[PDB]
């Protein structure tokens, strides 16, 4: 197995990815069409699902048959990174599609999805797609543990993008293998915290990734926590989740970018991510039923014929 596979679905995915194609074969992208295929992809790993040519529901039943397929060109890994839009029609169908197997593998792994804010249909498949993780979570009894990334108003996609890949670099350090006291077994047993732990529910659970103390320290209700540290001096068990552990990062580790890093996992912010979706699309319906039109300028006595012209 490879130390970790990156896996990428839909438009925003493709574009998270130009930003990490020096991770080369590591790098898995998949989509339903070529509309977001760049040059730069060359250097990662491509496919695109066969007769697919916004929708979930329509897109879905197309995927759905082809996903053995995909999962057949995704290496056994270590751990998985996987990354996608909730709000368009094709990541927020292949990558939790990709996700149910990844669970099937009994694979350690993390999600990046993005909030889309858009329009109304963006809103309602944040809403599905969301959905669609709990009840993998569910199905699977396996926490489905995401960093979620609303694009908030004015922000541009590339900032946000940006923002994402170095959380996804922040990742692919953790699991390096690299780091002292830190095990394999310790990062499966940190994500897949109800293997160990069967008296916590599995559901979708919200991965914080924090540079200080502070930050991670008022992470709320946490549950599972991991911490690097450069300078092992500065080592504090603060916090109260129902597990923890501790890497010592090297200073000769060329990926090193910060001196500690807090990765924690917790889930009742996603009742208040939920209801900030929900809320925003109520009011945006309220607004387009509220729209009013014209009454019709043709009327009864207006002779049309079959080709709707009144002569
Ligand atoms: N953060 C971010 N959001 C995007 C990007 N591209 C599109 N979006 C938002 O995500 C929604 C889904 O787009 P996309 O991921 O391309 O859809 P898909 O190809 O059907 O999975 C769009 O309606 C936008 O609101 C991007 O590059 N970054
Ligand atoms: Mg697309």
């Amino acid at each position: 197995p490879v130390k970790v596979c990156l896996i990428f679905a839909g438009g925003t995915g493709m574009n998270v990815a130009t930003k990490l194609v020096d991770l080369g074969e590591a790098v898995h992208c998949f989509d339903t069409c070529d509309k977001n295929v760049v040059d730069v992809h060359r250097s990662v790993n491509v496919t695109l699902t066969k007769g697919t040519r916004g929708n979930r529901k329509v897109i879905l039943p197309l995927v759905r048959p082809q996903i053995p397929a995909l999962m057949d060109t995704i290496p056994e890994a270590d751990f998985y990174i996987v990354c996608y839009s909730l709000g368009g029609g094709s990541g927020s169908v292949l990558g939790p599609l990709i996700t149910g197997q990844l669970a099937d593998r009994k694979a350690s792994f993390v999600s990046f999805v993005v909030g889309a804010m858009e329009s109304t249909d963006n809103l309602g498949n944040d809403i599905d797609t969301m959905k669609t993780l709990e009840a993998i979570a569910v199905n699977k009894h396996l926490p489905i543990v995401v960093n979620y990334v609303p694009n908030t108003q004015g922000r541009s996609y590339e900032s946000i993008n940006d923002e994402i890949a170095e959380k996804i670099r922040k990742v692919v350090l953790l699991v390096n293998q690299n780091h002292g006291r830190l095990d394999v077994h310790d990062v499966a047993n940190w994500v897949r915290f109800t293997d160990k732990h069967n008296y916590l529910i599995p559901q979708v659970c919200e991965l914080h990734i924090e540079t200080t103390r502070k930050d991670a320290e008022n992470v709320p209700e946490a549950i599972s926590q991991l911490s690097l540290y450069l300078d092992p001096s500065k080592e504090v068990a603060f916090g109260t989740p129902i597990y923890r552990k501790v890497g010592i990062m090297k200073v000769d580790d060329l990926d090193v970018t910060d001196d500690q890093i807090h990765f924690v996992i917790n889930s009742v912010g996603v009742v208040e991510i939920m209801k900030t979706i929900t809320d925003s699309k109520l009011e945006m319906t309220r607004q387009q039923s509220k729209f009013t039109q014209r009454n019709p300028i043709i009327d009864a006595d207006d002779n049309v014929d079959e080709d709707g012209m009144v002569v």
